[PDB]
């Protein structure tokens, strides 16, 4: 069960070849883990808010970006923003728009194979960047997250078992998405994170009850996308 599902491997491809962007960030980064810190110090529960019109699960919503980003920057503690193209319908450009006008920290959130695409998340305006391990190999993972470092960004770490978290913690990761959609298993791998490193529960979360038990056990902020899509609505019932 380890193949990568076929329109991951497609995205790789589209990844590989995917033209650098030319711009200018119009404000500093803002740290999106210092700021989960800062919710947790404060006792408030950290969303990061996923915009995506569509997934290859077959979510479909046309929602303005702008608006969207407005209404979360009152309740989450950071948006992510989609910019993978063919299978989630993101682009640079939308996230470049909503960079320009939100001043809260926002993740891209893409399948990053080479380093120009953390120069496009950098010239577009995010504040970090979502990396995968198990699309990398480990050497690349460790190239890529001292690449990110070198602009001040500290990247969110995609794992999804174990090997995956052993790879992550040997190169020093302190940032990382434990994504499944077996609750021993999560128990185990929340377990295996030091204290250090802020931890964020990656999509599989529908109500309320699973962020408190969650919190219970130590995971600083929840990745959550398809429902806040569906109704944006839905985050003030989170953050109770
Ligand atoms: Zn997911």
């Amino acid at each position: 069960p380890r193949y990568l599902k076929g329109w991951l491997k497609d995205v790789v491809q589209l990844s590989l070849r995917r033209p650098s962007f030319r711009a200018s960030r119009q404000r500093p980064i803002i740290s999106l883990n210092e700021r989960i810190l800062e919710f947790n110090k404060r006792n408030i529960t950290a969303i990061i808010a996923e915009y995506k019109r569509k997934s290859p699960s077959g979510l479909d919503v046309e929602r303005d970006p702008i608006e969207y980003s407005k209404f979360m920057e009152r309740y989450a503690v950071g948006l992510s923003i989609l910019t993978e193209e063919k299978y989630f319908n993101g682009s640079y450009e939308t996230l470049r728009k909503i960079a320009s006008s939100v001043s809260i920290p926002i993740l891209m959130a893409d399948f990053i194979v080479k380093e120009s695409q953390i120069d496009d998340a950098y010239n577009l305006g995010a504040d970090t960047v979502l990396l995968i391990v198990k699309i990398l190999t480990e050497r690349e993972l460790e190239s890529l997250l001292e690449y990110a470092r070198s602009y001040g960004m500290e990247p969110l770490i995609g794992i999804n078992d174990e090997n995956d978290l052993d790879i992550a913690l040997r190169i020093g990761a302190r940032f990382i998405g434990i994504h499944s959609h077996n609750k021993e298993n999560q128990r185990k791998l929340i377990s295996m994170i030091p204290s250090n490193v802020v931890k964020v529960a990656a999509h599989g979360i529908s109500e309320r009850n699973e962020i408190e038990e969650l919190r219970k056990l130590g995971v600083n902020a929840f990745l959550i996308g398809s429902s806040l899509m569906r109704n944006p609505e839905k985050i003030k019932e989170f953050i109770l």
